[PDB]
């Protein structure tokens, strides 16, 4: 079967011309890490690149870049043959010129100022009839060769000369512009984008197989998340890189036109897409199409909603059309649109984490050069409530300040702006310091679903809790098989209790990292808001988005907030049962045990917690979080001081030994007071940048202890209320 | 298709899709074109989208179309054979004027298939795709309970794409026409189905599950006192209808039993349903307390409606005292023990027919706060007490918990059940769970044995709780021979 062709996929490397393979790949073709490789394809064209060795990408797979996928005219799901080509090449004369589509506003020489600097120390090959793309110079421009030395023998070298004629040649329809959006342009959405690959690549890349088998492909995908998360360029990229006819309808334009032709327009949208098979239809605004919850107004609204329902219901085999849609909330859509055959597959995307946000900055700043002291990693750390469009706007906004701080002194007012100054436009760090000050982000109060960064290693002590948490949620995650072998269902959730300020939230975060699971935190105010507001559909989406992000962990902070607000143990004439806890009970009863979703309840007063939530099957597992011991207190001190200059003589072991009945909050305020004293001494001494032993010794005087002994006694009475290890302590079997 | 009748399908959204004025004409001419194709059959797919006459009250054309349908179905004389079937989600989501005589008199309610019902629905959708010798569809239809018939139809295809994707990467056969000599080798694997139940999010999860249980009286040991009265209280009117008309005694409408928590009240009700071969409907506490807080009290209407159409059925109310606990209990507020939800249940139970085989079972752990009116004769006059499991019944609880675990020969469950006396079913359950946890932990740590050993149970026996106190047993008994009263007339002699 000629075992030489392999499938093509996307490369995670950010390099321009780098091809990554697996370990048993170059050992068969006896090629080194800097040899010459020749690749072929359709249209009777060849290619040449540089093979790079990598053993971390995958097990047996070849990577392949975007700048050459369009150059060789290759699309996904195709076969590619690779063979070594040890041919000595040497370029002598070159002649490249850009296309008159991206050179607007550029004058003067442009060959000895951009092309010469980037060619050196690269030795990149080039074949005849190729459109390479280069990023930099505050723009995205390309060049095309029309006449040079006979192919091949093309090697870049500083000794090579170049020349120009002065007449750009327009591009044709055979090639595709690389300025559009592809898979490499998506940053942060890794797990969510991975799903669309296994749902839209089968029907669009292999049509004859679907008109051969009886499998019904999905007829609709609903994307989610707040505006700006990137629901549109995802749909445009999965169309641009799949060769499917992308047809965009926004959703407000349907209501923009007169009543009577709006239905006809999105009707004919479906037939014009069908004849362009394979096709892909994306509806940008859908909550503005079917808000069938409180509107109940407008004869044409229902007519358009039903017209869409009919157009998507009659999606038989016929041709390959995929109808994706975007909206903000799951409940803001007509439930009749969620039926089978209209929207069966739903993918929810959200705010990218720090790692997800880091990869979204450089994609938007690849054109603007940075300085040696400008790092994008630290700027994606203090921001947590920024949507993907927020940072896209922030990059440009910093760019105007960067150019404004120099145009005042340059004072070059003319009709046409010379292209010899963009090379000197380097952004500074102060350009970004102002960027996070006046920028007001949109998505700030939402469910942050991110994997934490706190592990068990950075938590000292608490071996008693470490051992039971690891055997209660980690075992069903890392060893599913040993549970079916023993016929034991995993526990649904655990509620732990303890004095305030002892790290219950951090413990839940740490157990999420051990299982490599997502983490969702619901604090007290979010739980008590729906109690006062009499709006109790909010737990529905909480439990919905907790289960779609499998595997996840659900954490409820200060669960006793409603009981405290109602009175507690007695309060009013009623008991300890309310409506919000009832909704949580209903949602937990209906969950599937085979899923890896896990609910963790945190409380400081477990005596006022409703007994029904602790019933077996919901939160039967109760563990007690005590005060940190000597080993765990050092961890709290060093976590607080990990960002501060600590002197060598400042011994944290002794400080943690001295404080015994101290909570995490008590150590936190000790560290904060020491830092305040150090800052004040540094400020007053100006008229030293190191925290000294005296700072901690003096701040140790105002040492509080917020947790009293009576509290520890009342928590214990609760603890071996449920321990009861009496009676059957000594048992001997007969034989 | 199998009756040779002209099938004409109208969805229901297409009526609202077209302009106002011809939509009425289209579903009008739909009826005459069906009549001349006699015999005919008309099915309306979306009907809740046609007549949502409960909260809409908006749109002149909506009422016009609803009335046009009412006129088209009212004028259904003999003439020709046309049958107008329709589909909708809820009974209350339909215009009540459509339920009149001559429009929709016959109603059939279908629901989620059970494990047996789901098993026969898999192979019909996978008859074309060949399976392996280790792929069994029975075990995959067991852990799923909230899957609609379309859910598994989608799941089969979804597993098919994974099955072909795991091999197309290595086959690497890219061409225009795909050869037919490879489908014969497309065999689905069990791992194709393991991933299928992970990312698939089912739709119907929070609904009334109406299925026949699988727990019988044989697997329940002991409880002969309750076995004898339950068998003579609901089984007799089901298996011997004639002996009741012969003796002129009406069957009891329902029985409420009480007992300490975690003793198997739900399992007892399930077992008595299998003995009578009757359907079982369970209503837990949260579903009862949701409508109390929500002030939405039409929910008991459909509960009692779907409990009576599935004749014969058994209706089970779990923790009936939930509303009383939420309101305070014996005293609580200035009010008594009467509320709105229990009032609706009383109204629905008073209006039921005794000749039907529907049966209501109430379960509670605090019968002192139960409203007295629900225990009035004719509604729940029969009260039976569920005690702690005895030695014979505790072995059943242990073996039910351990029926899926590797039990060693030396592990004697009879002795373990003998040792624990005042232990509830929950206490034995946590003992078994703790022993399984210890065995799993030892197996995991020993890797760096696949059998539960005697030591696992012996060590886990140390943390043996007893959640039910003696004061609780005393307070339940005070309630029990509160209503026993076998004094006074204990010795009677007739004259002759
Ligand atoms: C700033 C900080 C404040 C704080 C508090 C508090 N009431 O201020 C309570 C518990 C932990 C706390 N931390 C804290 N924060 C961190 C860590 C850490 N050490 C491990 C730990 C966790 C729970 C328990 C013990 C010790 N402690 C470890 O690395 C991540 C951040
Ligand atoms: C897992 C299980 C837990 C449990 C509990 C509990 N609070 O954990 C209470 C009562 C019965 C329980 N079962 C249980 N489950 C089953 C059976 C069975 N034995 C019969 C029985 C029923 C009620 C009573 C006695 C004994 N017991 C029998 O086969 C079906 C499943
Ligand atoms: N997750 C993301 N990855 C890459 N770019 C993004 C992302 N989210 C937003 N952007 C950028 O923000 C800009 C605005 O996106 P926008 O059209 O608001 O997305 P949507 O239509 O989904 O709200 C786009 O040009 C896009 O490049």
């Amino acid at each position: 079967n000629r075992p030489n062709r392999l499938i093509v996929d996307e490369a995670i490397n950010e390099d321009n011309s780098v091809v990554s393979l697996s370990q048993p790949k170059m050992d068969e073709l006896q090629l080194f890490r800097g040899d010459t490789v020749l690749l072929k394809g359709k249209k009777r064209r060849e290619a040449v690149c540089i093979v790079l060795s990598d053993d971390t990408c995958s097990d047996e797979k070849i990577r392949m870049n975007r700048v050459v996928r369009n150059n060789l005219r290759v699309r996904l799901g195709d076969v590619i043959s690779i063979q070594p080509c040890p041919d000595v090449k040497y370029g002598k004369r070159i002649h490249v010129l850009p296309i008159d589509d991206t050179v607007e506003g550029i004058t003067g020489n442009l060959f000895e100022v951009y092309l010469k600097p980037y060619f050196l120390e690269a030795y990149r090959p080039i074949r005849k009839g190729d459109i390479f793309l280069v990023r930099g110079g505050m723009r995205a421009v390309e060049f095309k060769v029309v006449e040079t030395d006979p192919s091949p023998y093309c090697i870049v070298a500083p000794d090579t000369v170049i020349h120009c004629e002065g007449e750009p040649i327009k591009r044709e329809d055979e090639e595709e512009s690389l300025n559009e959006v592809g898979y490499d342009d998506i940053g942060g959405c890794r797990k969510q984008l991975a799903q669309i690959k296994e749902m839209v690549e089968l029907p669009l890349r292999h049509p004859a197989l679907f008109k051969a088998i009886g499998v019904k492909p999905p007829r609709g995908i609903l994307l989610y998340g707040p505006p700006g998360t990137g629901k549109t360029l995802i749909a445009r990229a999965v169309a641009n890189e799949t060769g499917a006819f992308f047809f965009l309808i926004n959703g407000p334009e349907i209501m923009s036109k007169l009543a009577g032709e709006s239905e006809s327009n999105l009707r004919k949208a479906f037939e014009e897409a069908e004849k362009n098979a394979p096709a892909i239809i994306f509806i940008d605004e859908l909550d503005a199409i079917a808000p069938k919850r409180e509107k109940t107004h407008g004869e044409v609204e229902r007519r358009i909603v039903s017209q869409l329902l009919t157009l998507m219901d009659g999606l038989k085999q016929r041709a390959h059309v995929i109808v994706m849609a975007a909206t903000n909330r799951p409940n803001s859509i007509d439930p009749a649109l969620r039926r089978f055959g209209r929207f069966d597959r739903e993918v929810d995307i959200g705010i990218p984490d720090a790692t997800g946000r880091l990869e979204i900055l450089q994609i938007h700043t690849k054109n603007m050069k940075l300085a040696d002291d400008v790092d994008l990693e630290q700027v994606a750390n203090e921001t947590h409530g920024h949507v993907g469009a927020d940072l896209a706007a922030l990059c440009s906004e910093a760019a105007l300040q960067a150019i404004r701080k120099k145009m005042d002194l340059i004072d070059l007012e003319d009709e046409t702006i010379d292209a010899e100054v963009m090379n000197s436009l380097a952004v500074t760090m102060d350009d970004f310091r102002w960027a996070l000050s006046q920028s007001n982000p949109s998505a700030l109060r939402e469910t942050v679903v991110e994997v934490p960064q706190v592990t068990w290693e950075d938590i000292g002590g608490l071996e008693d809790v470490k051992r039971e948490l690891q055997e209660l949620v980690q075992y069903p995650v890392e060893h599913p098989d040993k549970f079916l072998k023993f016929g034991m269902t995993p526990s649904k959730g655990v509620l732990f209790y303890g004095p305030p300020g002892c790290g219950k939230t951090l413990l839940a975060k740490a157990i999420a990292n051990e299982c490599q699971a997502n983490f969702i935190s619901i604090k007290g105010p979010e739980l008590l808001t729906m109690w006062f507001g009499e709006s109790e559909a909010n737990v529905r989406e909480i439990f919905d988005k907790a289960r779609q992000a499998a595997p996840c962990v659900l954490f409820f902070d200060e669960l006793d907030s409603i009981a405290k607000a109602r009175g507690g143990n007695i309060g009013d004439g009623g008991g300890a049962a309310d409506r919000v806890i009832n909704q949580i009970l209903t949602e937990m009863d209906g969950m599937s045990t085979k899923k890896n979703v896990f609910i963790i309840g945190a409380t400081n007063r477990p005596d006022i917690i409703d007994p029904a939530i602790l019933r077996p099957g919901r939160l039967d597992q109760l563990i007690y979080i005590p005060l940190p011991d000597e080993k765990s207190r050092v961890a709290i001190l060093k976590a607080n001081l990990r960002k501060s200059p600590v002197a060598k003589d400042v011994d944290l072991e002794f400080l943690a030994k001295m404080t015994n009945g101290f909570s995490g909050a008590d150590l936190t305020e000790i560290c904060q007071r020491a830092c305040k004293l150090a800052i004040r001494e540094s400020i007053e001494s100006e008229i030293v940048p190191e925290i000294r032993r005296d700072h901690f010794e003096e701040a140790m005087r105002f040492a509080r202890r917020s947790v009293s002994d009576n509290d520890i006694r009342k928590y214990e009475m609760f603890a071996q209320t449920l321990q009861q290890s009496r009676g059957f302590g000594s048992f001997r079997f007969p034989s």
